[PDB]
DNA sequence: GACCACGGCCAC
DNA sequence: AAACGTGGCCGTGGTC
């Protein structure tokens, strides 16, 4: 391109280089812009930011986040990554999108800006006529990128002193468990090395190996295997306890306090918008979509996510979301009636499984029931279901028979979906988001049936992700007007932060927006709570 | 120091 | 482990 002096004209495509992938932590090393066969390279990138009216180009959200960090309202606009991702969600990285649609991802801002210009022109051309993907682009993904930029720049408050103290309490229990393990094994070794554990459990001790690992064929030490040996030998029980605590300490308790940002005082994740095959978001650096919740220690970790002084967290989570979606997608009159009758299939499976009244279904029982309901739904084998439910193969098999018999329109939908996937090569959501599933016609059964399970899961999970994204796009302006903040999305949940005097109003409003986002054949229902911390707000 | 594969496991 | 699906991060073990 012909080098032109900064600033660029309105509507130019930007390119930028970060010192590191995380925008909230990155030094802006270079800034450039391309338009009309000219490239503009900034002499000092931080100052040059002030000249742009929007971030338009590859990874626009990231630059917008860094501008917000610097106090600049630079919203993300067009991003060829989002076009590629809607065309095919295996388009996940600039490296790949460039290597597919006519360019090369380098480490120079001017080139990245020129690349952004050429990739947009191309991908926008490929989407000419794809009016459903163009709707999703204009009405969901492009506006959503602005929402995520704000969430990423806002962050969440963390009770650091609390987690530091918890680290010590957990450490003392870890050393106790290790001591009991070393004693049972008769000698010390590295519990964290599954190779060494394998030799202790299955060679030194006489324990039987239930299963083997995929790539290398070692005898597995997975929880599922160890659960199979739970009473086979006590050491197993302590191993499982040691695993839980080191997992939570090494992944959450210890890393998270060290990630608080100097200027904000808060913790900042990244919401990756072109990372999943189904249309879901993902979260990284750190992942705040897999913060513990299930166990008593996990609940203690979640209590560390707290509201700024004078504010409250509002947590909203859709009810039985993919089951309602399935009702709408399949048109099963029976499943639809379940939700018009306001029943709850998780608590009912729970009461089935645990032989207890729906009044006696604690959160652990529901989460166990969730896994059964979605496991069975998405093709789980009777054999595993017997293992999980600790119940004979004949029973587990009739569980699956009952499940499907209750909702016959479902299996008709599954086979319609798969037939469509074979014919067109892709499956699609309610709003037309696509996943290409080429292995539906594979000649190896195992490969083909795996593709089948991925293929007919995507319309259900991807529709739910579509609804949530749309809700976020609708809800966000309403929150800014009430002086509230959107902090986190966890697939079918949102965490907000609101002034204490507005929290009831924000909660009421957010629940209405989310439930009425896009009426289906069944009502969407949202559970909402309010609390000083993430855990209190979900109750 | 940078990467990577693997097994393993947290969440939805 | 396994004919549930979708992610990202851990420590180990390893290379360059
Ligand atoms: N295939 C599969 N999908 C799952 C699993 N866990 C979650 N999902 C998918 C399917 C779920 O619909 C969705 C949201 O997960 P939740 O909010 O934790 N559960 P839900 O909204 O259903 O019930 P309620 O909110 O009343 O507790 O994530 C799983 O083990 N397997
Ligand atoms: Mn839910
Ligand atoms: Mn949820």
């Amino acid at each position: 391109l012909e080098e032109a002096p900064w600033p660029p004209p309105e509507g130019a495509f930007v390119g930028f280089v970060l010192s590191r992938k995380e925008p909230m932590w990155a030094d802006l090393l270079a800034l450039a812009a391309a338009r009309g066969g000219r490239v503009h390279r900034a002499p000092e990138p931080y100052k040059a930011l002030r000249d742009l009216k929007e971030a338009r180009g590859l990874l626009a959200k990231d630059l917008s986040v860094l501008a917000l960090r610097e106090g600049l309202g630079l919203p993300p606009g067009d991003d060829p990554m989002l076009l590629a991702y809607l065309l095919d969600p295996s388009n996940t990285t600039p490296e790949g999108v460039a290597r597919r649609y006519g360019g090369e991802w380098t480490e120079e801002a001017g080139e990245r800006a020129a690349l952004s210009e050429r990739l947009f022109a191309n991908l926008w051309g490929r989407l000419e006529g794809e009016e459903r993907l163009l709707w999703l682009y204009r009405e969901v993904e492009r506006p959503l990128s602005a929402v995520l930029a704000h969430m990423e720049a806002t962050g969440v408050r963390l009770d650091v002193a609390y987690l530091r103290a918890l680290s010590l309490e957990v450490a003392e229990e870890i050393a106790r468990l290790e001591a009991e393990v070393f004693r049972l094994a008769g000698h010390p070794f590295n519990l964290n090395s599954r190779d060494q554990l394998e030799r202790v459990l299955f060679d030194e001790l006489g324990l039987p190996a239930i299963g083997k690992t995929e790539k290398t064929g070692k005898r597995s030490t997975s929880a599922a295997v160890l659960e199979a040996l739970r009473e086979a030998h006590p050491i197993v029980e302590k191993i499982l306890q040691y695993r839980e605590l080191t997992k939570l300490k090494s992944t959450y308790i210890d890393p998270l306090p060290d990630l608080i940002h100097p200027r904000t005082g808060r913790l900042h994740t990244r919401f990756n918008q072109t990372a999943t095959a189904t249309g879901r978001l993902s979260s990284s650096d750190p992942n705040l979509q897999n913060i513990p919740v299930r166990t008593p220690l996990g609940q203690r970790i979640r209590r560390a996510f707290i509201a700024e002084e004078g504010w409250l967290l509002v947590a909203l989570d859709y009810s039985q979301i993919e089951l309602r979606v399935l009702a709408h997608l399949s048109g099963d009159e029976n499943l639809i009636r379940v939700f018009q009758e306001g029943r709850d299939i998780h608590t009912e499976t729970a009461s089935w499984m645990f032989g207890v009244p729906r009044e006696a279904v604690d959160p652990l029982m529901r989460r166990a029931a969730k896994t059964i309901n979605f496991g069975v739904l998405y093709g789980m084998s009777a054999h595993r279901l017997s293992q999980e439910l600790a119940i004979p193969y004949e029973e587990a098999q009739a569980f699956i028979e009952r499940y499907f018999q209750s909702f016959p329109k479902v299996r008709a939908w599954i086979e319609k979906t798969l037939e469509e996937g074979r014919r067109r090569g892709y499956v699609e959501t309610l709003f037309g988001r696509r996943r290409y599933v080429p292995d539906l016609e594979a000649r190896v059964k195992s490969v083909r049936e795996a593709a089948e399970r991925m293929a007919f899961n995507m319309p259900v999970q991807g529709t739910a992700a579509d609804l949530m994204k749309l809700a976020m796009v609708k809800l966000f302006p309403r929150l800014e007007e009430m002086g509230a903040r959107m902090l986190l999305q966890v697939h079918d949940e949102l965490v907000l932060e609101a002034p204490k005097e507005r929290a009831e109003a924000v909660a009421r409003l957010a629940k209405e927006v989310m439930e009425g986002v896009y009426p289906l054949a069944v009502p969407l229902e949202v559970e909402v709570g309010i609390g000083e911390d993430w855990l209190s707000a979900k109750e």
